[PDB]
């Protein structure tokens, strides 16, 4: 079975690992790359590496992201070492700073070198953290782009287009969180379930492989309007800076019970292709899990933008 792996690369990046850690994912492998030691010492990941001791001495890069690229690139040999084997990589960082903007693309072009289909899933900088690490983060994304697969970019002032005056911090980054812990357990399933129209592996890769921008979005839904509801819950993000709309290749997968009916798996596809606003090269797939009574499951990754 396809071996997935998720790295997390300076502070925001081991941050998410930690709190999809938290959460439960049991047949992902976690890595957790940081130059600050301090945080890495209470990192979750069964496989840490520390980057950089040298140049900063087990201390962050301070915002300097050519700090952040040459400890990546001298710890090059710890990093292939524990991507080995992957067939697919997840690299999350928050660009704006030092490690992330800097070690993230090194981490990802690793990996793509090591064979394993790499996904990107970063943030950019809220606007109050002002104008410089706006840019810094811009740089960062573009060098991702070059180095990943595909690339999921979370601008983080889309948080405070979901949160309440009171919302905690850390539940609007729980949310931020979901769209590569929800991106991956997708991919999980979809390798580790066997479906009435099969999807596996290759499929991934041939929706996912050098085509730059992408979404990834999960629906679920019951009633009698599930499926138009599970597919637009799929393609809607409030967080995303790439939305469905032109995407020209989609992987999409409908799970539900016994009473999936054909009518409206066509009706699934058709919200899809139509917020697309393009003619959409599909991958379609269906589960049918007798486990489940009314509830389906949409899931959709789309590329090709
Ligand atoms: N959504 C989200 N953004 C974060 C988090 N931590 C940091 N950030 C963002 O990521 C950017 C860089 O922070 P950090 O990863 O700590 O910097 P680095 O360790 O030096 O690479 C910050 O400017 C914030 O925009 C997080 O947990 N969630
Ligand atoms: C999330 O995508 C998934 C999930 C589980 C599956 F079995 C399949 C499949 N049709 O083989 C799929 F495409
Ligand atoms: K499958």
């Amino acid at each position: 079975m396809a071996t997935l792996k998720v790295i997390g690369v300076g502070g925001g990046g081991n941050n998410a690992v930690n709190r999809m850690i938290d959460h439960g994912m049991n047949n992902v492998e976690f890595i957790a790359i940081n130059t600050d030691g301090q945080a890495l010492n209470l990192s979750k990941a069964e496989s840490k590496i520390q980057i950089g001791e040298k140049l900063t001495r087990g201390l962050g890069a301070g915002a300097n992201p050519e700090i952040g690229k040459k400890a990546a690139e001298e710890s090059r040999e710890q990093i292939e070492d524990a991507i080995q084997g992957a067939d697919m990589v997840f690299v999350t960082s928050g660009m704006g700073g030092g490690t992330g903007t800097g070690a993230a693309p090194v981490v990802a072009k690793i990996a793509k070198e090591m064979g394993a289909l790499t996904v990107g899933v970063v943030t950019r900088p809220f606007s109050f953290e002002g104008r410089k690490r706006q840019t810094q983060a811009a740089a960062g994304v573009e060098a991702m782009k070059a180095a990943v697969d595909t690339l999921i970019v979370i601008p983080n002032d889309r948080l405070l287009d979901i949160v309440d005056k009171s919302t905690p911090m850390m539940e609007a980054f729980k949310e931020a969180d979901n769209v590569l812990r929800q991106g991956v357990q997708g991919i999980s399933d979809l390798i580790a379930v066997s479906g009435e129209v099969n999807l596996d592996f290759a499929d991934v890769k041939t929706i996912m492989s050098n085509q730059g921008s992408a979404l990834m979005g999960i629906g679920v839904s019951s009633g009698e309007n599930r499926a138009v509801e599970a597919a637009k819950k799929a393609i809607s993000s409030p967080l995303l800076e790439t939305s469905i709309v032109g995407a020209q290749g989609v992987l999409m997968n409908i799970t539900g019970g016994e009473s999936l009916s054909l009518f409206e798996a066509q009706e699934a596809a058709d919200i899809v292709q139509d917020a697309a606003d393009e003619d959409v090269n599909m991958i379609f797939g269906t589960v049918i899990n007798p486990e489940l009574q009314d509830e389906i499951v949409v899931t959709v990754i789309a590329t090709g933008f």
